[PDB]
């Protein structure tokens, strides 16, 4: 019996692909509904335009990825996309014609379907899960078992110890949740990956949390608000109304996305409250259908500022894997967030990461039946750390410990806080908290999406990963 942890769109597409390979499949999820795919609203990236290819797309994803995009990874997922898409569609889905773009990108090659893609992929495959028998349980991890280094079985909350398993693939998702300002459901605190360290399996870039830098939250429902609005128009402003963007860089509210984020995060973090105004934008009903819905629905008008934040929104860092989602321990697979492919670096590529989940998932049953090839630490540097205390702290501290001490813009002082905090703590959320600071500690640079104040620049001698591994 081969078993997936996790509901989104990589164990989903994971299952119903292993099990129309002939496998028994079981789905194991704390939440069906639950993590970041059901909330996508953006699209999947594909190379299939006429003024596209997959080395473009390659090339695009590398320059994000600030030089620790794993090469081999990405090469195999960017000329897997369209025969991975064709594969999908051939199951039952269908995308929109129009290919969608997205910062980033060179050219036009984001997939969508109707404005909620990650709905409509997620029901889809749900559907396609029900009618391949395959069992959908909502329970939840809390132990992985390892023999000789090879997965031997797994304990769930519900029913506890599970023995026959001849496959385990982990599918789930990041920790973004794990701090304070967050895009996605409280499912993502990254448990998944944690359990997985504790049973030996090596993590790595947990360094690389990627923020988004216009958010809100209105009624609480929360949106990520597009920088194409920025572009035709938006300003933003504190609650005294002067764009302070203007005072971190001159390009305002045209600079890049991290750009934004520190600023942000900078006059957050001085008690101002920033918002976004969109009154100057002309035709934005036509211009922007889904964001007038959203807002209409919540009876903010639009000629009316909104609150908005920066805020945790996807990690490029996890369970190391090879191209097939094969991480160091036999037997555990990981794909989707959970996983640290590389095909990431130091910053995803917007519409990179749905791909992704997609690719491994659809992929899966190519490798399953192979002897198993495990990982390198070749590209980076191996640290073993021992967990050990009984330290416990609630989940709204970690999350504003992270934000501060953790956060879009670092240091040493606020590192080392953030690592003594942490230290004598086995909870899952304390000890993924800890990795995360421990790494960005430990590279003494700006790269990507990680940036300290006190290591401004990109050191050439850090162009390598920083991987976990627990010893007692
Ligand atoms: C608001 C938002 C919009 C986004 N939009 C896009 C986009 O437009 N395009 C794009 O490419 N990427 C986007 N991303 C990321 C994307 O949506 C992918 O879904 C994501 O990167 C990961 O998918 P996944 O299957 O690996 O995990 P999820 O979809 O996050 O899977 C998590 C699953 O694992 C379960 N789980 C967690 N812990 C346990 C446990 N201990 N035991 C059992 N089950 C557990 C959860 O309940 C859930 O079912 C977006 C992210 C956010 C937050
Ligand atoms: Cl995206």
């Amino acid at each position: 019996m081969i078993y997936i942890i996790g509901s989104g769109i990589a164990g989903l597409s994971a299952g119903v692909a292993l099990r129309r390979a002939g496998k028994k499949v079981t789905l194991i999820s704390k939440r069906i509904d639950g993590g970041s795919t059901p909330i996508a609203k953006g699209g999947v990236a594909a190379s299939v335009g006429s003024d596209d290819s997959p080395e473009l797309h390659a090339q695009d994803t590398i320059r994000v990825g600030d030089g620790l995009c794993d090469v081999k990874t990405v090469n195999y997922v960017t000329s897997e996309a369209k025969n991975v898409i064709e594969t999908f569609e051939s199951w039952g889905f269908e995308f929109e014609e129009d290919l969608r773009l997205e910062g980033g990108h060179t050219k036009r090659r984001v997939l969508h379907r109707t404005d909620e893609t990650g709905r409509e992929i997620f029901n889809f495959l749900l559907k396609l899960a029900r009618e391949e028998g395959i069992p959908i349980i909502e329970d939840r991890l809390v132990e992985i078992r390892v023999k000789d280094g090879k997965v031997t079985g797994f304990v769930t909350e519900k029913r506890g110890l599970v023995e026959d398993v001849d496959k385990l693939v982990l599918a789930t998702g990041g920790y973004s949740y794990l701090y304070e300002y967050s895009s996605t459901q409280s499912t993502n605190i990254g448990d998944g990956m944690a359990i997985a360290f504790k049973a030996g399996t090596i993590l790595a870039d947990m360094e690389f949390v990627q923020f988004h830098p216009t958010v809100t939250s209105l009624d609480g429902e929360v949106f990520l608000l597009t920088e194409t609005l920025r572009g035709e128009g938006a300003q933003i402003i504190n609650e005294n109304g002067e764009r302070f963007l203007f005072n971190y860089d001159k390009r305002g509210e045209l600079a890049p996305r991290d750009i934004l984020s520190r600023a942000i995060y900078i006059e957050m973090l001085k008690g101002h409250k920033v918002f976004i105004d969109l009154s100057k934008i002309e035709d934005f009903e036509r211009k922007f259908p889904v964001v007038a819905k959203y807002l209409a629905r919540h009876g903010h008008n639009y000629k009316v500022k909104i609150p908005i934040f920066p805020a945790a929104h996807f990690v490029d860092g996890g369970i190391r894997v090879n191209i097939r989602g094969e991480s160091n321990i036999v037997n555990l697979y990981a794909i989707g967030e959970v996983s640290d492919s590389g095909l990431h670096g130091a910053n995803r590529l917007a519409s990179n990461s749905l791909l992704e989940g997609l690719v491994f998932g659809i992929n899966l049953p190519r490798y399953v039946d192979s002897s198993w090839e495990g990982i390198s630490t070749d590209d980076g540097i191996v640290h073993s750390v021992r967990i050990s205390g009984n330290k416990t702290l609630s989940l709204k501290e970690i999350r504003r410990i992270n934000w501060e001490n953790v956060g879009i813009i670092r240091n040493e002082e606020k590192l080392v806080k953030a690592i003594n905090t942490y230290s004598s703590s086995t909870q899952n959320e304390a000890i993924i908290s800890y990795l995360t600071a421990l790494a960005a500690e430990i590279r003494k640079e700006s790269r990507g999406n990680h940036f300290r104040e006190d290591y401004p620049y990109k050191d050439p001698n850090w162009e390598k990963r920083i991987y976990f591994k627990l010893v007692v």
